[PDB]
């Protein structure tokens, strides 16, 4: 039923991992709710301008609006938050980009952000954090952070397997645990909520295969597995040991003096790449105290939420962190931040997050030149101290811009 | 069998929450492994000196060494890491203090740190983080952090309920989940590890009763419940709702304009105390960006590990964060940091962590005057720029001290 597909426009296809991208591709976008209505028109305007500039008119994206969240009940009936159509269309057109979504409390509907991250088996959440020169940071040295986070998106506590305290189904499970498994370490059995965290060999090896093939393709110095595997041994600890098994078995890892750390040679370059582990709690400290030691980070779903959002804040970026969820059959690039409805409609928020998830969308397609021009413009707009609420509420001798006008500032700087 | 109890010395007793503390109490201490051998002699020397100074000889602690960890196999037989005796002695003498412990990989023994935190039902892990003036920090403004963390220590994923991938007992559990509970959200059932996170009404209400009675006793401004309850609804989300139920039902909380936040009046002072919630991932950002908004933090076991260790690093404190595990029948104060055996025996590490878990031990006993003198000396030693490896490897125009000599510096400053 009612979504409008373009006339001038052809669709992206696959041919084993490598995808065939037309001169005139159809790219789906979901507006987002709240500030989605402000930031998405600006993201469309600078991507279009960056491809006019780089390819001098040969290439053009035909943009196709698809629906999720609030904006979808308005179009299809107040109870459908996620239309099956949207799922069949990202799988078919292969790359899409979304603005913020937040899910309603009241219907026992789970994070829409996360129902898509998994109904489409988009198992890699990739969030790069670098310092853009000139951003207000709270830390003294934010320039040392050039990290790339690879977060497992189909597992962990984040999958949604849990039952309400005192419910039918939850008591059955505690009877099963005390009686048939011989478990005495639940301090209080009565009026207790239980949740399940799973971690599989297959599930973690495809995230670490993905993170190490990225270290190779991009001349990167280290791959740090972070985990709290000293207390959660068979989930998170199984993840560091399966992650090191895979760098031995598929990549020819060798030891560094007496372990535990391994060496991988970069086939294309000859630099030695390091495969190390740091307990997740000690890692939260090591990112503030010693950030140049780490580059690519691989980890399970919950820790990656945490490290991204902690690193993003440290470099000045809550409002500008990019994000992609990449799978085997398709990818979805998104704004990382909330919906923020207090400020929606009145054009003020920073659109950098969704614009930089678009630089990412563009180099995924292999339109590196348009991607590199969007990061030239963002680097300039910011250096020109010509900026938006969030960066001016914190900076001296800067000029204040609306969301519209900041997009224009990025174009002006290409 | 062989632990030596002192002749001059009487023991602490209880009388409903309030404990009767002698002039000459027996306090157990566990040396710790690794740097435990360096830092514990210095902690004994400054506590003894602070009670000579404050009470001009009337009071004296009779110190009694008890055994856990490495140092216990040396004394009782290479397989006993935790002698039941140690458990019966902290319950009997009621307060003890320990240096670092790390558990052996190889016997399927769980964190000793954590077997004591729970076989003694020490459900409050309390870790205060303030900035000591003069400490090297990585953040621009570390002085804004004056926070007190209340971490639930008997539950969460941290309890140890999990089974190895492909094991007998783990397959039984996945058959039970797929077949009898109708669960289809385990992406890969085969070669999967499962873990259990529980959260009870009783378990969380005694941690939030404890954290709010601390806000009252200490003129404190906010109580922030942190949680990832937007994705883990029936564990972590049950925790924010049970925590707000308890501030209504036992403390007379009222609403702040339209929710969700509540107000509690301080009976002894009349200041209004705030009861707020922040999603745990957004909180990791808010501690760097906006730290003056938060004061007392309450949260489940895993997030509290994380927030303590993240806050401690931000204020310059990895090596000096204090810690107490407090229960209904007893309390154990500890060093927060690792064993660090590369540097053990050669007197160089910073003993501030275990010395400040001792200031805490002392005001728990109601010897506030000795406690206040230890924080005067630490404030001075540090201001005098007369300090140890970790603070000199990072500071200009400072004098370097051994662990021994830094204790002496704290005494000199009282």
């Amino acid at each position: 039923s009612k979504v409008v597909v373009p006339a001038q426009g052809k669709k992206i296809t696959l041919q084993n991992g490598k995808l065939n991208v037309p001169e005139n591709p159809i790219i789906p976008y979901i507006e987002g709710d709240g500030i989605g209505v402000d930031v998405t028109p600006a993201m469309l305007k600078v991507v279009d301008a960056a491809v006019e500039k780089a390819y001098k008119g040969e290439r053009k994206i035909s943009w196709m609006e698809i629906y999720t969240g609030e904006k979808s009940t308005q179009v299809y009936g107040q109870d459908v938050w996620l239309p099956a159509e949207t799922l069949d269309l990202i799988r078919e057109y292969r790359v899409a980009i979304k603005g913020p979504l937040t899910t309603p409390v009241g219907g026992g509907i789970r994070s829409l952000n996360v129902a898509l991250r998994q109904e489409l088996d988009l198992y890699i959440c990739l969030r790069p954090v670098r310092y853009y020169q000139g951003t207000p940071s709270p830390v003294k040295h934010p320039e040392l952070t050039d990290m790339v986070i690879f977060r497992e998106n189909s597992e962990d506590i984040f999958a949604g397997i849990e039952w309400k305290a005192d419910s039918a189904d939850a008591e059955k499970v505690i009877k099963f645990l005390r009686e048939e498994m011989g478990v005495k370490k639940i301090r209080f059995p009565e009026h207790c909520g239980i949740g399940i965290k799973p971690c599989s060999e297959e599930g973690t090896k495809r995230l670490v295969r993905a993170a190490i093939e990225y270290a190779i393709a991009n001349d990167r110095d280290s791959v740090t597995l972070v985990h709290k595997g000293n207390i959660m041994k068979f989930t998170e600890g199984a993840f560091k040991d399966w992650g090191y098994q895979l760098a031995r078995e598929e990549f020819g890892g060798e030891l560094i003096d007496g372990g535990p750390w391994l060496k991988v040679k970069n086939p294309n370059t000859g630099k030695e790449i390091v495969i190390k582990d740091v307990i997740a709690d000690a890692f939260l400290q090591q990112i503030l105290l010693r950030p140049a030691e780490y580059d690519v980070i691989a980890c399970m779903n919950l820790n990656g939420d945490y490290i991204s959002d902690a690193l993003a804040a440290q470099v000045g970026g809550i409002g500008i962190a990019p994000g992609a969820n990449i799978g085997d059959e398709c990818a979805l690039f998104e704004a990382t931040h909330g919906t923020a409805p207090k400020y929606a409609g009145q054009d003020k928020v920073n659109p950098g997050s969704i614009i930089l998830s678009a630089e990412m969308m563009l180099r995924h397609m292999g339109w590196t030149e348009a991607a590199d021009l969007i990061v030239k413009g963002m680097e300039g707009a910011i250096n020109a101290k010509t900026v938006t609420y969030d960066f001016e509420r914190l900076m001296d001798g800067a000029k204040l811009l609306k969301c519209s006008e900041f997009g224009d500032a990025i174009i002006e700087n290409m």
